[PDB]
């Protein structure tokens, strides 16, 4: 049922650090506008260098994050993300192309997809979250420069 569906998504979204304290009305907007994408082991969810305007929330499975760096021929494995975590916000906050690869590490991986407008009208609407995200993005820029990202 419609309401049972919204409830299952609402319960899951409340468990995401970034959305935990969001007001009910904005959480409802996320629930009405989100889309679901499934991936199999090895699939690229995001490719470094491509244009991107969507924010992702890992709803099932695990993915790996890889990045091209100076001195290396193959992208370096930066970290792994699991259910409840998110990615893709950097492109929206810096207004730039994707800065790393996100690859499905398991079969039947599932991500919740949120467009730029929705992201701006919800998360970007509260100064608390905006400030948190900017600070986090600033740290990522510093990690990139440290490992000599390409
Ligand atoms: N440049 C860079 N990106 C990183 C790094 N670690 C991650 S996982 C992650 C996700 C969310 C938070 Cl708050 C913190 C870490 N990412 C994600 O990869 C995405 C590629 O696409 P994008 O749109 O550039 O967003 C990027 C980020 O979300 C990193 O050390 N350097
Ligand atoms: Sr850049």
């Amino acid at each position: 049922t419609a309401q049972a569906r919204d409830e299952q998504y609402r319960n899951f979204l409340r468990s995401v650090s970034l959305l935990k304290n969001l007001p009910e009305d904005k959480l409802t907007k996320i629930i009405d506008c989100l889309e679901v994408e499934y991936y199999d082991k090895g699939d690229y969810i995001i490719r470094e260098g491509e244009e991107g305007s969507t924010f992702f929330i890992l709803a099932k499975g695990k993915v790996k994050v890889t990045q091209s760096t100076e001195g290396h021929d193959q992208p370096q494995l930066i970290k792994t993300l699991q259910k409840g975590e998110y990615f893709g916000e950097k492109a929206l906050i810096s207004d730039d192309v994707r800065s790393a690869n996100i690859i499905a590490e398991e079969n039947d991986v599932a991500c919740l997809v949120i467009d730029r407008e929705t992201f701006n009208q919800t998360v970007g609407t509260f100064e608390e979250l905006q400030k948190y995200l900017e600070g986090y993005v600033a740290n990522l820029n510093r990690d990139d420069e440290k490992r000599h990202a390409k």
